[PDB]
């Protein structure tokens, strides 16, 4: 069994600074923007190479607590970019992988669209509440806005 959902979503920066800044810094942008979900980002192996993992720390208290991140495919031919939740508090008794799928096209307004996926492959077939989906949506979106709230100041992250 496994879940699957979807936060496509337009974003106020170009599809190159997208890869840049959300895709080969979402290991040190992602926390800097926004320790109340992403409280640190750690290597624990590798370098960004398929295989390559991460572990997370979201907000350090009663909220909520670990993730751990396997970097499965960063591809600039596309743009994508896959990671999967491996190991970490968030699978829990539903869960047990959460993989997700990034697309990023562009746009003409000064821009792109972020076609984000994920997969979520279940254990032993638990099914999730749709309003806990958007709990999960919605937390990811204020993680992305937060990088997209310096990426509309300052779209040239270094």
């Amino acid at each position: 069994g496994v879940v699957t959902y979807d936060m496509e979503i337009p974003s106020k920066v170009p599809p190159v600074k997208l890869y840049k800044a959300f895709i080969l810094d979402g290991d040190t942008l992602v926390p800097k923007v926004l320790p109340h979900a992403i409280k640190c980002v750690k290597i624990l192996e590798g370098d960004g190479c398929a295989g390559t993992i991460k572990e997370v720390t979201f907000g350090e208290g009663s909220h909520h607590k670990c993730v751990k991140q396997r970097v499965d495919a960063i591809d600039k031919d596309n743009l994508t970019y896959s990671y999967t939740i491996i190991e970490g508090d968030v699978l829990a008794e539903k869960f047990e992988s959460i993989s997700y799928h990034i697309k990023i096209v562009a746009c003409p307004d000064g821009g792109s669209i972020c076609k984000n996926r994920s997969i979520y492959t279940t254990k032993g077939d638990c099914k999730v509440s749709e309003e806990e989906i958007k709990l999960g949506k919605e937390k990811a979106a204020e993680i992305f806005k937060a990088l997209e709230a310096y990426l509309l100041a300052n779209p040239d992250y270094c």
